């Protein structure tokens, strides 16, 4: 396993992007700035195997707690978590750090964010990489509701819409929640396509799940402690701006991403399947790619060595 991170041995940074919205990050290394943006329901700590490796390779790594998470602010309002607001806040973050540009690397919702940053703020994005999450141009002729209903494996997203419902289930037993979620593909105890019918994520899953081979008890407990701070409302709110996000995205239609760009697919992510990325070169002509076999949704901790090799190869070449 690559070198990991001990939270108390990190530098912890805090930037107020607006009154009452303060973003926390950890920072390691010197060199060009690289900003890592996690997914749902994660942490800066999801990048624990990439932070040392990137620092060692000659980068200044800034691993965020995204808004809603960890030591970052978690306001309750849904519209605080639309992409337009989130991206503008990441630009403010760079401004207050005095960074003209950073490389942005995201996974999952953080992947979506970094695509949006590359599209709307290219002057601030030196290069962009996404793990698992593709870049799909908004289709102005289709409602987000339609699109989500048109894919069985997105059913959990409908469950996530009604405020309070998923929060209560996810918060009920945090250790159960993270042990249930953070599993390899072959260890999965959940089906994303059968959730609204069933009445929740964990209705058919073990009350006392085993520990995945991917994680230790201590690592699970870190996530538990982080999610006692603000719970899952802010995180889930990332999913509750589908119309607002689509309207914003439509404003960028026709624009091509011309900065250096990397798309990394994961063979065994059964929601963000590799084939979802198949047309991206239409919009990102000089896209580069990596592909990780035997890798599920939780890319960074499933295949940390492979992620590190892909990112470093790309950083040291196409991205410069
Ligand atoms: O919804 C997710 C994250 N996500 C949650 C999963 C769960 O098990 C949980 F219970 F937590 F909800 C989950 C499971 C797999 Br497999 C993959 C991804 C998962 N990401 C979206 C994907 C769609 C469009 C792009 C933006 C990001
Ligand atoms: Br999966």
């Amino acid at each position: 396993l690559p070198t990991s991170c001990n939270p108390s041995d990190m530098s912890h940074g805090y930037v107020t992007v607006k009154p009452r919205v303060r973003l926390h990050f950890v920072e390691l290394g010197s060199g060009p700035a690289v900003c890592l943006c996690h997914g749902f329901p994660e942490s800066w700590y999801s990048w624990r195997y990439q932070i040392p490796a990137l620092a060692q390779a000659g980068y200044r790594v800034l691993a965020m707690d995204m808004k809603g998470y960890g030591e970052s602010s978690a306001p309750p309002e849904i519209e605080e978590y639309c992409m337009e607001v989130l991206c503008k806040e990441m630009v403010t973050f760079l401004d207050k750090l005095g960074l003209s540009q950073a490389v942005f690397i995201g996974h999952d919702w953080g992947g979506m964010l970094v695509w949006y940053m590359a599209l709307f703020y290219p002057e601030r994005v030196r290069a962009v990489a996404s793990l698992n999450t593709p870049f799909i141009p908004a289709n102005p002729n289709m409602s987000p509701l339609e699109s989500i209903k048109a894919n069985p494996v997105f059913d959990y997203q409908l469950y996530f819409q009604e405020p309070g419902v998923a929060e209560a289930e996810l918060e009920q037993n945090l250790s159960r929640t993270f042990k249930s979620l953070f599993r390899a593909s072959d260890e999965s105890v959940l089906s994303m396509h059968k959730v609204c019918e069933a009445g929740g994520l964990f209705v058919n899953s073990p009350e006392e799940p085993s520990l995945s081979r991917m994680v230790t008890e201590e690592e699970i407990q870190f996530y538990v402690q982080q999610f006692k701070k603000s719970g899952f409302r802010g995180p889930l709110n990332w999913y509750r701006n589908m119309e607002r996000n689509w309207k914003w995205a439509c404003k960028s239609l026709g624009r091509k991403i011309l900065i250096p760009a990397l798309m990394v697919t994961a063979e065994k992510d059964f929601v963000l399947v590799p084939q979802m990325s198949q047309h991206m070169e239409d919009w990102i002509p000089h896209l580069k790619r990596g592909h990780i076999e035997d890798c599920g949704h939780w890319t960074q901790m499933d295949k940390p060595t492979e992620v590190n090799q892909i990112l470093i190869k790309w950083l040291d070449s196409d991205a410069r």
